[PDB]
């Protein structure tokens, strides 16, 4: 016999309704099999992948990643896709829950302006990636063209506070991470697997900040986590706390008590988390440049009383977050987009500066930029920083050593290269610098630095 | 105790019939330890990763990957490894279900036209990876050597109705992908761990089109599947279904009902199948480039009657398979064999570009040519492809966008860059469409695509 | 409740002894829930990560992996960490056993020379993961800021005659693999995931030869297996035998009879290996060129009496184990030290030569240099050889066919380029060769091989 052998859809028909990122459709909370009729809308759009980096996604439903579909263990979905007018691509698609050729492909090709339709039987209960399969089937996918669905067990899974949906992909632009404007897909990086951005949920910052996830101390979060891949497989961890189960696809199999756990490229799991003591819970892929250098970072903020008996600290700070310990970095946006419009002013670069310091500079000269006297140098009304802005701009580019005197201490240590910074990034900081803490004031432009750099 | 305490070898001394993939030799079907005699021998030899691409492969038994081994736990194993004395190297092997130093490596060091052996008892049930370990050990790896040897369980595993061997691997060419000729081995790809393929059984299209597993909706299927690596690590998926289980090795865990796992390099598994609908399911490394851009795709196609019930929708096509929907393409092997010999008809480009033409082009363009009006324009008797062929391998090799204006007709969309297709490639697609269709005929050489790509 | 729920700390407060790899502290053997104070000091050092290969570690407790902490569920942990005078950087600490944000991060930041602790209670039982959370965290963890905590099950795990602490890391230098001096860490390499050695204990050869792990037969090894990444996730196997067992982290899941074990990057698994037969085990990452050519190899070297109904083979030599075959390769590091103060010897160069001619080139042309009659020439005595040393130059960096005749008889065989060896050890490799078997002496320089690497 097939498995989900419930019998014929009973009932009336039920239109699916799907969510967006990072939300999750209610238990479905049925105890007969129904047709259930799923419409998803293929949407090609520029949003931004960073702060002032804009990119064109492929999207199911207008995010990335697409639209959640929640369905039982035995319904038969007749699903729908359609390809918006604007589009120029085909599209089609293909569901990890479908038993048949393509998960679907075939019969849900799509072009431009068109609609599609087949219909299946969910078979097998789990979590599923659902994916674009219209070649070239990578770019496709690292556009941004995949999603989960969920095909509940009969019985539903266990009440939790609240469920969350979480996807990681890799993307590809041919410009280096945050350097700014409309960026294009890069095929060679694609194909060498080199991405310049992982995040969850298609952009810096998505669930960083003000758009992190929230719960309180003493509820249980459950987590659909999905890798879109195209190319990367996931060392997927909670810094600061562990899963108390972890389930893949369809699994039988659950772990319980893991902190790290590989979730393959297509892969999916459903996890779940006890809230214990207060703070942020940073999601990541500990591939840990992954995390902290390409943008895979994001947040489960907990809220209540403090346990000083399970854990004395302090909530997470710049140092280990960086940049995106602070609500947003919308300063970098509005001064990305002055730069474009001619009308930059030094305020504008004041503010950009003012995020992009945090962390990256901070660390080591502190958030008042009064360093620590023989340890760090300051930054705060620096003789040495006045003395010459163009050895500051090869200092963050290159680096410094050797034995230097700062507002009349000696320091003799190292300040490591930063040149992966962009030149807007280094102007925007430095700019930030001089008109804080006493400092001379002017600026820095991108121009200047590029000069600096190509020396 | 030591695991496998069955007592001494009984019965009859066994030689043992090995297998080439994808065939499996039949269960040893005995419930008494014997004493099996193994005789394996390396061959080196040139044989086609892809059409009309040579690479010069390293061999246990002629085939990549070597011949599967089937025995019993608590047999005694004499292992005879003979190298062809047409070999250049030295090669000896590792098995993983070896208990001993180098799994055999140092007692089957064997120069060409020389033969070693040794003896050892199979204490282990499992699949198990075996390949050679002769310094540079993963130059020997990367060039084919490795295979599976299954070790089953005293009662024997449970029927089925099929059994298949598949084996994942990466390979490194000094040309990039497609790239005609003899191609070596490329070692700074290796260190990098960079394949120019990533292939099931040693070649584009071993278990593709005509070369498909088959069997029957009803039917159970097992197959070994090993990953020789040197260096990946399979995202393991079949396209379309999910595996009933999956089993690790000699492992105690089995997983049931999973669609993706992850296979490490040096691994092996038992994955589990049972057909429920018609059509073609694809085995792929889910890491997608290398599916659908490195050659990593195998199909396992099932025959019988459709179940609407289950699924509506049709077999795949070349939307999501590409180039491998077909058959085969054997008119590329052909019109690189002609090149070669300068031969070259136009009749044999205008077959290797209908072959290449699937998927690659037609996606958009339709198999017919005919596009869609005012979204994706006509290839047939196109006025716009006759006015410059020129104009036509820019378009191939760089793309197109903004308006224009084809057979009467405005479009204003975007046709991405197609710059991996080889020169060669390039010429043969462009001679079939300019040879269809009411076209002008003509052809294009991969000369003039050279000097094109070169402007 | 929460888990490891056994009441407030009693008896004394307990000073942890925490080990320096690749030893263990003893089982806790305690039947109570203590206050456990831990000590641990930063330290930034150069150490050799290979022969005459500098690089700057920043280490907790002076070594890589950082100092083995040990303690039981339910304890109480004030956890103390010091920063030495000497350090450039600040550093802190996220252990993956704490709950709470960061893992202990933002209360444990300590600036050189400063000291800071936090409180925390062990609520989850397993092998842990400890790193540095300091931005650049992926720098940090680099240049060797990661260890292992163990937090005991209450009753403790199971006995067993020996305990080894293992860790797997990724590193990034600006030079390329053996290269020598002193290696700045290379944040290009890093980003891209591309590392220059793939090390277990921090440095090429820290467990092979006279630093391997040692039991006997008939004995059970426990093996604390960390992995720290930053970037890599681990293939991890056992040459020659199977884990018993395997763990990760505090997880439920327990595997048993496995060869090939996926770690995480940030992860960590407890494996347990039974000793079967006499002879060497090599832990390795089955990513097969990490372990053979960029380091990724430690070895299990277990004594007794041979049992030729397992296994009636040889111990492992070069052939497999390349130049870590033999005890260490200390010549090197001499023959370096002798280059930069200007003293360079012949036989100190003959000494580094002989130790790196160990597979690299004696698995074709032998350990006596005898080669193989009409297959693999001889370099003992060799015409060939003397009669153009600066050919023979060329030979290893650019490989030799083709037919020659070397001491009356003819070959007709492929030498591959060996084009990774550096200069220095090209020039020592064949130094050595030329001042054995009665060669006729003389040496071969650096800059001999730089200039013909340069044609
Ligand atoms: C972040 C991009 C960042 C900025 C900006 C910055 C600036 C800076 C300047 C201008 C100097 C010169 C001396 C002065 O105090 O005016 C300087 C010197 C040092 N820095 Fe710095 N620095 C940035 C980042 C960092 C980080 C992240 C660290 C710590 C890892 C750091 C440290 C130092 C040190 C030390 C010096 C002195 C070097 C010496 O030769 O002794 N900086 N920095
Ligand atoms: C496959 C290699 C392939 C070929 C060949 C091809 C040819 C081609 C030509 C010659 C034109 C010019 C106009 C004409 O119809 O004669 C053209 C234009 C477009 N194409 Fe194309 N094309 C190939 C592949 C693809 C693929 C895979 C797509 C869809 C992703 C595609 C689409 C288009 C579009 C759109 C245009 C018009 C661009 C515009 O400026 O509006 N092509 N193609
Ligand atoms: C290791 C770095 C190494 C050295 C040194 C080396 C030297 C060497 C020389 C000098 C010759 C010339 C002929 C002679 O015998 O004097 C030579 C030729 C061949 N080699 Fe070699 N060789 C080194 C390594 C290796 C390895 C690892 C192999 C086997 C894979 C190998 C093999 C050969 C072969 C074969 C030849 C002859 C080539 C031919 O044209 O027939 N060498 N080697
Ligand atoms: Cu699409
Ligand atoms: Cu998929
Ligand atoms: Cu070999
Ligand atoms: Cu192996
Ligand atoms: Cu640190
Ligand atoms: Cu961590």
């Amino acid at each position: 016999k097939l498995p989900g052998d419930f019998g014929p859809p009973r009932g009336e028909p039920i239109h699916a309704v799907l969510t967006s990122p990072p939300l999750v459709p209610p238990p479905v909370n049925r105890t007969y099999p129904a047709k259930v009729i799923v419409e998803l809308e293929v949407v090609e759009k520029e949003m931004q992948i960073s702060e002032g980096v804009s990119y064109t996604f492929w999207t199911f439903g207008g995010t990335v990643p697409g639209s959640f579909i929640r369905v039982r263990q035995g319904d038969t979905v007749e699903f729908h896709l359609k390809n918006h007018p604007s589009s120029k691509m085909p599209h089609n698609i293909d569901l990890h829950g479908v038993t048949g050729p393509g998960g679907g492909a075939a019969s849900s090709f799509t072009a431009p302006g068109h609609e599609s339709q087949f219909t299946f039987k969910a078979l097998n209960e789990g979590i599923y990636v659902y994916h674009c399969a219209t070649a070239p089937v990578g770019m496709h996918i690292a556009n941004g063209m995949y999603g989960l669905i969920l095909v509940e067990p009969p019985e539903g899974l266990p009440k939790v506070d609240h469920e969350y949906y979480v996807m990681q992909g890799d993307f590809y632009t041919a410009g280096k991470y945050r350097e700014k404007g409309l960026q294009p897909f890069d095929m060679e990086k694609a194909i060498d697997e080199r991405p310049s951005y992982v995040l969850f949920n298609g952009a810096e910052g998505a669930l960083t900040g003000d758009k992190a996830l929230h719960a309180k101390v003493g509820e249980t979060v459950r987590i659909f986590v999905g890798n879109g891949g195209p190319n990367l497989v996931s060392s997927f961890h909670v810094i600061g706390a562990i899963f108390d189960q972890v389930r893949y696809e369809g699994g039988t199999n659950v772990q319980k008590n893991v902190n790290t756990t590989l979730i393959p490229a297509g892969g999916a799991a459903v996890v779940k988390f006890t809230a214990r003591v207060p703070g942020s819970y940073v999601l990541v892929d500990h591939s840990i440049f992954r995390a902290f250098n390409k943008g895979a970072m994001a947040i489960l903020k907990i809220d209540g009383a403090e346990n000083k008996l399970v854990y004395s600290g302090k909530e997470l700070d710049s140092v280990y977050l960086g940049d995106r310990a602070a609500p947003n970095m919308s300063a970098v946006t509005k001064a990305t987009q002055a730069s474009v419009s001619g009308t930059l002013t030094v305020q504008d670069q004041v503010q950009a500066g003012r995020a992009l310091f945090a962390g990256t500079c901070s660390v080591c000269h502190q958030g008042n930029g009064a360093g620590l006297p023989g340890v760090f140098p300051p930054l705060a009304k620096s003789d040495f920083l006045a003395a010459d802005p163009k050895r500051a701009m090869n200092i963050v580019l290159h680096g410094l050593n050797g034995k230097i005197k700062v507002n009349g201490q000696e320091y003799d240590s190292v300040m490591p290269p930063m040149t992966q910074l962009n030149d807007d990034e280094v102007a925007n900081i430095l700019t930030y610098v001089l008109n804080s803490w006493d400092n001379p004031g002017g600026r820095v432009s991108a121009e200047d630095v590029k000069k600096v750099r190509a020396q």
